[PDB]
């Protein structure tokens, strides 16, 4: 009928998922998914207004149309699908290279291993991660997030420089999963034509200690940027340092240089706009949250809001606060 693709989520590997995603460009495509005895249809389309550069190659984002509540990522090295199953947010991860896939599976086995992590094999085909479960097992829930220091229509291109900490362990698909959440949180600025967003992912030779204090870590990050010849003259963009782990002995997931410091018309220079962020699947919206702060958003008391003041599993990657919208709109115009 209006079906264009079939996909068995249990048996699929990279070529299956990429085979589907690479054919989706301008129009909505309808896909029949199967997981065990459950078969259902969903529709997705490519996301416009965003560009991702990873190893000097494009990465593409996809999303469900309406109530579909599905996202996907297509890279030349991996692909992912994120959707809701039985009320849980589920990540399906496929890497093109079998060795890399094995390394990725080992990561999830060592860090989470009722089934939070499922590995489908023939030789691993894909990895299925229950994000909701993974979040539910995290500590510090309810504790106040402490992630910033105390005190236009063109469409303007906003480019985020995402810098991978050396030996930081950030996984390729985690970075673009974090980016997807940023993209969702900023849709209201993108669909309206206020901005287009570019995410530039780069390796660095900048290392950090595991338990380091966030303020020192950020400053150390910025000092590295200022003498890094690879980014010479690109000092007027937001820079975020990415690691798989955390700061301050597990208590800090991200930290922004300031609130409301990104301005499209008169951008700050000398790498003054920066943040650090985990990329861990256990903290899927942390990058979007930090960038929220950089754009002017403040903590709020709505637990569904991206900018919720406390760590909770109810958080969605959406700015639901009208006041934060006001703050962000006023900030970027400066
Ligand atoms: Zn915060």
């Amino acid at each position: 009928p209006q079906l264009e693709h079939v996909l068995n989520l249990r048996s699929m590997d990279y070529e299956d998922l990429a085979g589907v995603l690479s054919k989706i460009s301008n129009t909505e495509h309808t896909i029949m998914l199967q997981e065990g005895s459950e078969l259902w249809t969903t529709s997705i389309k490519a996301i416009h207004g965003v560009e991702i550069e990873e190893s000097n190659r494009p990465v593409y984002l996809f999303e469900g149309q309406d109530k579909d509540s599905i996202n996907a990522i297509l890279s030349q090295s991996y692909a992912t699908i994120r959707l809701q199953r039985g009320g849980d947010l589920i990540d399906y991860i496929v890497y093109k290279d079998k060795e890399r896939m094995a390394e990725i599976a080992n990561y999830y086995q060592n860090h989470y291993l009722d089934k939070i992590v499922v590995c489908n094999t023939g030789d691993i085909k894909n990895i299925r991660i229950d994000i909701t479960k993974a979040i539910g097992n995290n500590p510090f829930k309810g504790l106040p997030i402490k992630d910033y220091p105390t005190e236009a229509t063109y469409p303007a291109t906003l480019e985020f420089m995402l810098i991978k900490e050396k030996d930081g362990g950030s996984l390729e698909h985690d970075i673009t999963s974090q980016i997807q959440a940023v993209t969702t949180s900023l849709k209201f600025l993108i669909d309206s034509g206020f901005i287009t967003v570019k995410y530039t992912i780069k390796d660095s030779s900048h290392k950090g200690g595991a338990s380091d204090y966030e303020v020192s870590a950020l400053e150390s990050f910025q000092n590295y940027l200022r003498s890094w010849d690879e980014v010479k003259g690109q000092d007027k963009k937001p820079y975020i340092l990415l690691r798989d782990g955390t700061w301050d002995s597990g208590k800090t997931f991200g930290y922004a240089s300031g609130i409301g410091v990104i301005h499209l018309n008169n951008p700050r220079g000398n790498f003054e706009v920066a943040a650090i962020s985990t990329t861990s699947s256990s903290h899927p919206y942390t990058l979007a949250h930090e960038i929220g702060h950089l754009l002017g958003a403040e903590h709020v008391d709505n637990e569904q809001d991206l900018m919720y003041t406390w760590y909770s599993p109810q958080v969605t990657p959406n700015h639901l606060s009208a006041d934060n919208w006001v703050r962000m709109l006023e900030c970027i115009q400066k």
